[PDB]
């Protein structure tokens, strides 16, 4: 009665993910995928490491740590052996689009996929959920960091004379952000131009954007982060109702920690693929149902 | 395609369930059920009173808004009717026993209850589950007011010498509270004995508890409250997780919105007796699947 | 010994005013004063509505809930009948000269005006003035919201392609504001041009100005409203004293009940207009002197 | 149009009077009244120093810094001279006796006599006013330090086996206040009596008081105070209304400074004896009407 | 020219030092020692582990995570084996004590020991002396948690009819503190005796104890912990100058981090015995002097 | 045993460090050097004020308080006689410069150099190097005001049209800064000229910066400041360590009084120039090294 678990992908998140699920009782890892087998860091000398899930055996779920390009192919293919998918899909405007993409599979193999079960989108989707339960006119803002952005350290990083970088992301309320970016630069390149260069990109050209030249741009890394929600409006028609929701946390450890909730859900769930906030927040936690009902409602 | 709605009791969160109701497009104000029909205050000039709720023709969901100690026997005979149950029954050591009582009544007679669906039990409770589903060890803590106490408010009322009384609710901190409590005195009684025995009395004795005397008792009510939760943890084996959650509002605003919102829930579950932590969040929510994920997640 | 009140005008603080009145023991509603009578809202099914003040008999004192531009000849107007005039008159620039039109009227027919009797100005105006009485070198700044724009709602709304707006104003600290815009647009109509026509508008192109589009800008309208003032300055010689206020209020809610505070006071100054740092702070309350002092001093 | 100020007494707030005058370009100091004339500490080298205020000519008003039980006699002989009287005389149950006992004299002789014209009583004590014009209904509280408290200071150090004490006063919210003691021993005393009898004292035996004992007790002084007032309440029918206000100051600075602002004020009200809640807030400021109401309202 | 280290003592600090170590590229680890040699959990599997530190060859300096009682007999012998000392000596009172007892032996085998090298004795202590430097003249507090206490949670474990216990310490400012307990019962205990021993026990019966009855102790418990530090006070004459330091952090991160810093600071001191306030700064990091200064200064 | 210190220099922190150093039991001024002895203000009626340092016989330390370009030469020269050197030196990027250039003096003549002993450079200086020591890795950002800043003061003084101006510092975090500029113009001058003037100014151009015209620019000056550093970063391999120093001051009054602590400090260093992180925190204070560890340690 223990649930059978699969890492495919082991980026940033997936070593935290490998902790989640040795830290909860009630799984079982049953190995990791991914595409190179014969890098085996410190914490898989022990774990069977495969290119291919099906010789892991028995598993009920996969827990998706692979880029997000990859997760839609990848989640259907899984599903289709008939196993369970959890991913912390990260692209809002895709999220309808990917449901529904992986509802028809995973009716059609009997299975249950759980998808954009990260912090944002994921833990802050349920908040933000409830936010309109208890006040559904008004206003809701979500404010990021302090915290480092891949998607914006990895567009200055391939501009020219870029050696390395990293985008930090500050909350300055109101959604509204600033970037923060560490440069290292090529020998001899012009740091006036490649300032101006990051500035005026897409990334960044909308945005109040500094940047700093730097020596080691790896020793400012944190995967430390943050975010404050508020939702400001109206219960039935009394106004001014202030809802506030804060965390700073470490950024993959919550990431992983969040799928493996989502994972034990999935065992629960009628066949079909599933946002987070379309799951009982209950079936995300291991106990008896009625202990958890004394402890929390 | 509108909700049919009865709010049953009209005491504190009776006027409030009115203004919720008719504040939401997607439900019908089919009539208020009490015990005197000729009490008829200002917004209830145009709305059907009766003191029997099969008067009102069809009604999808009842609204209990009857004492705490009325509750269950009362939800027990709607639902013998084929309507549903929505209350904020907020005694928490009794939510699971009332639970079980009122899903043998709602399954026998294929309808739904939604139970403890105020803010706390309700809201909070949802809070509460997501900050285990974040980071399952460490320990959370749920901090009250400053706010009214109906509760402290009434054991003081019945302490010899006391006119009239009220307990305000003021968080310290780790779940603990101080008591500040204003009374009137009746013609000739000794200040220092009232204030000792309301220190003394079993519902105070626990707590720092401070008695101002003062004139109007009333001149000083004002139905705002408050919570701040917090929770420190680990997520998979990283510890130091914090999440923080506040709000500031107005109380029955809240709590009748909250039960509208179960209400609109309780259309979509099936035949039984569910905490808020057991529907699915967006269950709560009107609007399109697909515009409220695509808003939300 | 009973202060006899009309409301002249019923816009968006008129149904407040109401309220206010209603709830001061030491007011007597003499009836509301509008040009359209037969418009008759929820609230004034009960109360007399004329579109001449003089059917309502003796009055003491009338809350003018007119438009801006109206307040002056309208005030003239009333003094002139022998009546007292509160307004919440909202612009800067033009108390100065509106105090001294009014000084000239009120003091002939031996009545009293008080203008410019909202929050900002009003409340905000006397603790500004209360900063400088504790410290009259360094300097003073007012943060306002986040909260509702009428005025910048209205030039965002009169711009090509645009059905409805919302300006929220958001404090950044030391007067600076941010301005979030909310539009729906008209069946084919071009975002880019009307985002960019909005943030070139005189209205906006001063401030940080960021435009969304969006389905319902009704479902985001919240009265809820907000100020930070602080002051940095020199007691006598001693610098780096440091004061702050603060609040959270709905907005009209505030306005209109202050504006009933002012017609207490208006009733115990000798004849002439005036602003509310030229009227004693216990005027504005209801009470004994002594009691009011042994409470509050 | 010069304002002639003589200073009355010189104790802790005596030098800080001396700089609020000099600094306030519309006062003239005319001179400083003490008992020991030549007790001349540094910044009186070159003051006119008596001990008997006719000997300074014409002055308008005195500003008494003497001990809280001298200002009553003290302020009835000055008035009796012709001259205006400013005092921040600090006991707030004896303010309603002291405002009549100076009235009678102040009418009778054609003079203005400000009382409790300090920070508090004084400043907070207009703001506590303001709170109820904005929201007559609800609860106010007033936080005090943390900082040094004289009062309790003096308590301490007339126990047994004290030899210098030190009383500080921590705010713990609604008006609840810790006592930090810190006291100096005399050669052979026992600390846990000397603890115990500071517990068990009057002054202490209603407050959570800690006591430590400490080499140096002048080395812990610093005239560094501060305040935290609330209101929650009601604006006409709307609840939750929110107002707080907040400084760190340096005690005697802003003492002295609002006294030499009453002072100003003094000179425009008609005959008799005023608290600050009772006189118009811009009397107390210096400039032009016109410039200070554009600059304020 | 890299920094031989050696950790003695592998308690709950023990693994958090052996990572500090491992991330340090200026530091090399020449082995673990410890009492049990056969107790090798995962991270130890590729270390050598003796109970003997003679075994490991060359060692530069020892990071003591011994218990408490063992730090001052273990430090004298490891250096007369000429290796030099860090330690994190938990104990304020015996801190001048333990110093001159290693200064003795550190100076006769020309070797270094810093002492109390953790957060608190150790960073904090060097904030405490800056407060000084800066103001010298005022109070300094020190407010702990949230956070585990072990010499507590040992007290409590230590009560009849206590399986386990946990003690949280809450910060409730001016260094006075809360005390949370939670417990296990052993089959058939009285909580209520258990409870008023724990609250009378001599390690709580000074502070504000609270104890509840718990399932699993072990799920409560999180490393995470802080300090907020505050400093009221005089630079020259000037008085109310506010400095305030806050971490919220991983406790065992930190205390063994510092530790790694000492240990780096101790190779460029003249032989004896040092707290971290007789060690200047820019010892504790690694790199250039003159980047460092060009960074920091 | 009293350490003899000169002030060389006059300007905003002379009278403040006049202040320190009398307030310093263990000090002796033995006098105050300057350009023009004539200009002799209230505090220096009594003191010694020469324009030769010699005049004064011995001298033990100097206390450098003259313009940042005079430092250098003045600071070699004082060297020269034999006599120790204290300065605020504050341009960061040739602080590492200074430094050598004095050490090669101060050798010579053994005697010791403190430089850059303000609070940033100064204090803040050693809270940044004891962020490093705690979390090498990751960022640490320094966040000025609110407060004057003397250079860009000058900058908009010295622009066409402009009497008199104020520039105002204000902190937006991460190392961003907002200026506000409050300007007098000259009889007949264009506002949007001066306005666009100065924000196109390179000491503004590169910050958010905003222009008010004023009556007297005087009567807004406060030498009160302050900082707010934070560091986000990792304690050997556990991220998101959060670290976070504020202080709220009075500029002068600490920049001085830390200057005086680097003067006693300055007495038991080695000769040879020292930054203040390169010299032991305690040396900084004074009394007896035991008494202190007791307390601080
Ligand atoms: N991996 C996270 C990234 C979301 C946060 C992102 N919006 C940012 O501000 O960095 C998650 O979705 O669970
Ligand atoms: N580094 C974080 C945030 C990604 C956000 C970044 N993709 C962006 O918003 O540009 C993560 O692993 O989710
Ligand atoms: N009826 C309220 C009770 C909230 C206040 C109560 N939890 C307390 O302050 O002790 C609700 O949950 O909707
Ligand atoms: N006024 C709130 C809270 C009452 C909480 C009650 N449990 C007490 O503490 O007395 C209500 O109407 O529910
Ligand atoms: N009508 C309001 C105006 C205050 C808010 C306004 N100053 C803003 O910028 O939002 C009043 O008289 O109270
Ligand atoms: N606050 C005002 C309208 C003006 C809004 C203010 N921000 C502006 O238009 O300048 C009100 O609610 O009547
Ligand atoms: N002497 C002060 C008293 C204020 C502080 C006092 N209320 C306290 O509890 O500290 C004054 O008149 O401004
Ligand atoms: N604050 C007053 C003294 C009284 C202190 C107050 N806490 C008390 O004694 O009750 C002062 O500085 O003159
Ligand atoms: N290991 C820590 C413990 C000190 C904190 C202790 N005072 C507490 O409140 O838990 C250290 O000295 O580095
Ligand atoms: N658990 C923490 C704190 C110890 C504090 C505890 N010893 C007490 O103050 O009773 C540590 O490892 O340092
Ligand atoms: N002279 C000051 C400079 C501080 C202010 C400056 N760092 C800024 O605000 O830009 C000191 O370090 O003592
Ligand atoms: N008023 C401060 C700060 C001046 C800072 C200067 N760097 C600038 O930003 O202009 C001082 O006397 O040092």
């Amino acid at each position: 009665t223990k649930i059978k678990v699969a890492i495919v992908g082991y980026g940033n998140i997936g070593r935290f993910a490998l902790e989640a699920v040795q830290a909860a009782q009630d799984f079982e890892l049953v190995g990791v995928v991914r595409r190179d087998i014969n890098n085996v860091p410190e914490e898989l000398q022990n774990i069977t490491v495969t290119n291919d899930i099906k010789t892991l055996g028995d598993v009920d779920v996969a827990l998706l740590c692979s880029p997000t390009r990859a997760i839609k192919e990848l989640a259907k293919s899984i599903l289709s052996l008939g196993i369970n998918t959890v991913d912390s899909f990260d692209v809002h405007s895709e999220i309808v689009s990917l449901k529904t993409e992986l509802d028809d599979v995973a009716k059609k193999h009997d299975r249950v996929a759980v998808i954009s079960a990260g912090w944002d989108p994921g833990s802050d989707s349920i908040v933000r959920t409830l936010m309109l339960a208890m006040a559904p006119k008004g206003i809701t803002y979500t404010n990021f960091g302090p915290g480092m952005s891949m998607g914006h350290s990895v567009a200055a990083k391939a501009i020219e004379g870029v050696k390395d970088a990293l985008s930090m992301t500050i909350p300055l309320g109101t959604g509204v952000h600033r970037r923060m970016v560490y440069v290292e630069l090529e020998a001899g390149a012009n740091f006036n131009q490649v300032e101006q260069a990051i500035k005026a990109d897409s990334y960044f050209s909308s945005d109040e954007t500094h940047v700093k030249q730097v020596d080691s741009v790896d020793s400012l890394k944190d995967v430390g982060h943050g975010v404050h929600m508020t939702h400001k409006g109206v219960s039935g028609k009394t106004h001014n109702q202030l809802f506030e929701y804060s965390m700073r946390i470490n950024n993959p450890a919550l990431t992983s920690q969040f799928m493996v909730s989502a994972a034990r859900a999935s065992m629960k769930q009628r066949a079909g693929a599933y946002t987070v906030i379309e799951i009982p927040p209950v079936d995300f936690l291991a106990g008896d149902l009625n202990t958890l009902i004394a402890k929390l409602v």
